[PDB]
């Protein structure tokens, strides 16, 4: 039949092009192809607007089997073309060996790590439901999209999967609809090795519904009725159990030895042979399947441009809501929505970081809807929620709504960072974060390291960021974390010293459209400072205090930009002049142009760095580094800055050494290289 | 009644201390006093020797609930006194926020970072029944031990217990007998916020057995029945659900409010009273109760009295095995075995250092007994299993028995991090590894800082190091993660470039005592260096190419000393004379001497790193860096590095730049600096 056609299509194109490539994994795409086949011709999308807000979405959480992804995308005529399939795995394709959002249309998300695509189907869920509580109106379903993810059993065992899959079911997100690809083999042979839990048994206990389809290597009504089912359960994620043979086809199906290897060129030729292919032929389409693909998408097309209508006739009826919808499909923020931004002078009280977050949270909540964002049931050391929000919950729990807008993540770190990127995946405009001890952002590192490449601009709200926590201890103590974040590419770690600096952090993560925010914040309360404000601090690096005649300039961050200006002044005390820069983000800060670089970081002048974490780094910035290179303490922070020498004169002390060390040396920035 | 005393004075003890320090966690330590009582009472151990291998091994994972630890060891007569109670969460204190291992005695593991305890309680009793497997004999339970676990809520929802959680089931781990603090109540509220899942149907789809105490802040009768139960069930490790009132009897029971701060002084005088205490009176330990626990102790002494004969007597008749046994318990490892190593010569043919890892370990694993290890289902890829040896499974599966030395852990690199501190935890000198590619470590950071804080000679073999690991492309690609590490305080992170280098990273990780390893390793093949030798390797840093008239040293680690060689060439041609210095380790060759690492960075001569990941922390040790500062491609590795310009000619390029750069520069070595 056609079906039949086009799944060995599918097939044999993914086997060919790992063949092609002599690299990548044609076992998964082989049993996964008729569950593939199946799910797309139930999906709503459009080849020509990877974009439109109502398509279904589709996640590969089994990022190896892109080869599946990629032949899917090219039969539907995204633009991907048999000639990129040719070049799978080669430098610059456009076919890499794992799916990368930002170089592959028609790839919502980018995987490979395990276990991230799976939450992040929750978090395009999540954000659907909320969307869908927003702005639906009666006789106006503006979104009611569904999000179909793909997974195996590596997903399944790694514990961000749990995580997310716990949360998915407690928030009873039924247009959620994974797969998992019950194939019974992994790298290390059997799953009976490692892997014998009752998978099924576990999901419900999450709360979600099961389907099974116990012969998936042909029984596409079964997996199409599995779908139909799955809609029909409107308060629960649903599973579905394709079994599969991992390799179906292959002389090696069944093995671990076809999960992750080319085929022999023989076993190429059998599986051509016996559906109907040439053996002599590579990357074959036939039209009939080209034909069938194509009613689907011009009947998709038809859809998006009834939903078109649709969304004319809402900004009809609901003009206000409407232009928002309309705006935040552009990509743009309100207009002067920095205005609800807070501003502090020097004359203000001392304030932590934390707190100065949660009243910039509290301001611009009301001002831009499309912020949303929760906590890893640290809420009230965060201060992640405004007052007056409700939270996203089902409402039949009596505990929120789904227009909700504070996630009670629970203690959930990493599904919360992959959640979030899902969340940021959906579109619209949302600008969501995430709060937790920074100590704790590193459980969520596999995510994060996602958020920067796959260009999401998502925010961590990561709060008790030092020893200035104090009595916690040293497993709550950053030391590396920010050094850790800082080398990853794409990242902006603000760590704002005081109320203009937070807020220009805000103003820096909410205008984010490529790039994730870490916002490491202070327990503790730290003075307003003279000379910031959000114009100077949103160039990540500013001159806090000019000194003309400078014998050392003082670079810090955060809690240690207070310290500096203390420590200015025991100098001067000394008879030694310091400036001091404040460097509230290192990543904003080298965007900035070379003039305006050097006009902080000037020749001809020592400079120090003063921060309470790791040294890592901070020669871009300076010559010497005065921080911390061992685990923290548990006491009173106070006592803890004392001992580690952390004090006005601690610091005034380092400082002279430097300028002695310099002195009849001649000096340029260490924004100067070789190359 | 002594026992109602006993739980009376627990709960005071650490209700008082969290009122001196002014800080701390009230709530679990109140509501989980009845089954530490109970649990304890059950424990063998000795507090006068806090290494007895075969005690009982008792694992807060609640770790915030420590004020309740440190009363136990307090009142058993540890070495911890009620001075020190008077002293919680003050610097430098006994008694510190969390629980640390390397500063409370009778801590096994540092705790605090949810979720992580239970997964080191898997790996205690892995160790365990491997060690029993080990040396047991007729007549001879040399180890019979087990190990109790408390857990609660935030542990649940932490993923990393899902994956320990589901391999300890399969695992069949019956002398693991964990308690989950079934409270209701986290930071953020009652747990129908966020955590409203089966728990006990999620633990009985991994195969463990459950036992349910409904009234656990009263009845230490059915917690004491529930031990007896999940004894006589040797082949499933066992959850109780305790169902307790966090911040039982305070006025404030029940609510997020009692987990963590101080409780009112009002409060605490009414707890004294209703329980028969003296409200006018702190710290009250009644004599009773120390007599009652002295009982307990006492015949605990004269348990592991006999213990030692048998294990003389073991001796007697087991010659071989109790020699092993003997050092073992000595903390040192079979002489000479180091012997054991491959030694390469520059005539022998190029291979991965992936590839020489499993050399060593195949030649050094029938050599010391204390090695067993595995892989997060990537054993044909990290090649971690020496042919000949058996995996570590329960005997029924048929799969391997507990006598085996190589373990599967499945997709599970947080959980395997964490059961490795369990099992270095266990004692008897094990030094265990764990392998999964170098970007995915990142997934275990949690676990991974916590062997550098609790000094855990764990060793991470961590192959496909850089972009040298081609076609995978970025999401497998390491840029971050050497620097991540390498600012963690108390890691030895090992990138070898060659054969004898990889023996020398082996060296120090196996004979390590107080530090983690992560060895780098390479997926592609690498030349056998001129000059390179394990005594040269293990300083960490050494000289591969001395040129006295250097214009220029190039400091390289792993792949990119061979590369640097071959620049030596092409800066000959270019009249530019270069040494070369191989770093595998960085952490090693800090602790030199400052002579021998002058020897090493002398002043007077510019020095250039080159390696192909991020460039922090390079300047520690060279004036400019050539290193790899964004994300990674999918491509053939060769291609890539062209791309990026790691070839002889672009290394070569960048040194000459650095030459020019410092021509008419004083310049002194990197390790040189002001304080
Ligand atoms: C183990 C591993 C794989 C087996 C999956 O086993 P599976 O899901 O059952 O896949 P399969 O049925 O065999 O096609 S892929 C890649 N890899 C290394 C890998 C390890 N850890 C993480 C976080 N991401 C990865 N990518
Ligand atoms: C959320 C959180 C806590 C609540 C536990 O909730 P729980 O286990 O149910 O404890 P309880 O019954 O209330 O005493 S403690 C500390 N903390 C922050 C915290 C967050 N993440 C990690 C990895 N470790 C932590 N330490
Ligand atoms: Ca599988
Ligand atoms: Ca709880």
């Amino acid at each position: 039949s056609v079906d039949q056609k086009a799944i060995s299509t599918i097939r044999l194109l993914a086997v060919d092009a790992v063949a092609a490539a002599n690299s990548g994994h044609p076992g998964a795409p082989l049993g996964l192809a008729p569950a593939a086949h199946a799910v797309f011709k139930k999906m709503r999308f459009n080849p020509k607007d990877t974009k439109w807000i109502n398509r279904d979405r589709f996640v590969l959480s089994n990022g190896h089997a892109c080869a599946l992804l990629y032949s899917m995308l090219v039969l539907y005529g995204y633009d991907l073309t048999v000639e990129d399939l040719k070049k799978f795995r080669q430098l610059g394709s456009k076919t890499p060996g794992h799916p990368e959002n930002t170089d592959v249309p028609g790839a919502e998300v980018t995987t490979g790590p395990l276990g991230q695509g799976i939450c992040n189907g929750v978090g395009i869920a999540l954000a659907q439901a909320q969307f869908a509580a927003t702005y639906n109106k009666p006789d106006f379903p503006i979104s009611d999209s569904y999000t179909y993810v793909f997974l195996g059993d590596g997903c399944l065992m790694e514990g961000v999967s749990s995580e997310a899959s716990s949360l998915a079911g407690h928030l009873q997100l039924g247009n959620l609809i994974a797969f998992w690809d019950d194939n019974k083999i992994s790298i290390d042979g059997s799953t009976e090795v490692a892997f014998t839990e009752d998978v099924i048994a576990r999901y419900k206990s999450y709360g979600w519904h099961i389907v099974e389809v116990s012969d998936a290597d042909t029984d596409i009504t079964a997996i199409a009725a599995a779908i139909d089912e799955a809609k029909k359960v409107t308060n629960k994620p649903t599973l579905v159990r394709l079994t599969t043979t991992i390799g179906f086809g292959s002389l090696a199906q069944g093995t671990h030895g076809v999960h992750g290897a080319p085929l022999k060129a023989d076993d190429i030729k059998q599986l051509k042979t016996k559906w109907g292919f040439n053996p002599e032929e590579s990357f074959a389409v036939p039209a009939e399947v080209t034909a069938s693909y194509n009613e689907h998408v011009a009947e998709n097309q038809k859809i998006q441009q009834q939903w078109n209508e649709l969304f004319a006739a809402y900004k009809q009826k609901y003009p206000e809501l409407g232009a928002e919808l309309q705006r935040r499909l552009d990509g743009k923020l309100p207009e002067n929505w920095d205005k609800a931004l807070p501003v502090y002078t020097p004359a203000d009280a001392a304030v932590a970081t934390r707190k100065l977050s949660e009243i910039v949270l509290s301001k611009i909540i009301p001002e831009v809807p499309e912020i949303i964002g929760g906590s890893a049931d640290l809420t009230p050391s965060n201060l992640t929620k405004a007052k007056g929000t409700v939270d996203f919950q089902p409402a039949a729990t009596g505990l929120g709504d789904y227009s909700g807008r504070y996630i009670r993540y629970g203690v959930r770190e990493h599904a919360m960072g992959a959640i979030m990127n899902g969340i940021a995946a959906f579109g619209a405009n949302y600008k969501n974060y995430g709060g937790t001890f920074l100590n704790f952002v590193s459980y969520a590192a596999g995510a994060v390291r996602l958020s920067a490449l796959s260009e999401f601009p998502i925010t961590w709200v990561a709060t008790h960021d030092s020893i200035g926590l104090g009595e916690d201890g040293p497993t709550h103590q950053p030391i590396e974390t920010l050094a850790h974040f800082r080398a990853t590419p794409n990242i902006s770690v603000w760590r704002p010293a005081d109320g203009n600096e937070t807020s220009a952090a805000y103003k820096s993560a909410i205008e984010s459209t490529h790039t994730p925010h870490i916002l490491a914040l202070t327990r503790q309360n730290l003075p307003q400072l003279e000379g910031s404000s959000i114009e100077k601090a949103s160039k990540g690096g500013y001159t806090l205090v000019q000194q003309d005649k400078a014998d050392i300039i003082i670079v810090a961050t955060g809690s240690e930009v207070s310290l500096a200006v203390d420590a200015l002044k025991v100098l001067e005390g000394q008879g030694i002049k310091a400036g001091v820069v404040s460097l509230p983000d290192q990543l904003t800060f080298d965007k900035q142009s070379e003039e305006y670089k050097l006009s902080v970081l000037p020749d001809g002048v020592p400079i120090l760095s003063v921060e309470v974490m790791s040294t890592f780094g901070w020669s871009k910035y300076s010559h010497q580094q005065f921080g911390l290179n061992r685990f923290g303490a548990s006491g009173k922070a106070p006592e803890i800055f004392k001992l580690f020498e952390f004090t006005p004169e601690g610091v005034a002390e380092r400082a002279a050494k430097t300028v002695a060390f310099y002195k009849g040396k001649d000096v340029v920035s260490p924004l100067r290289s070789a190359f």
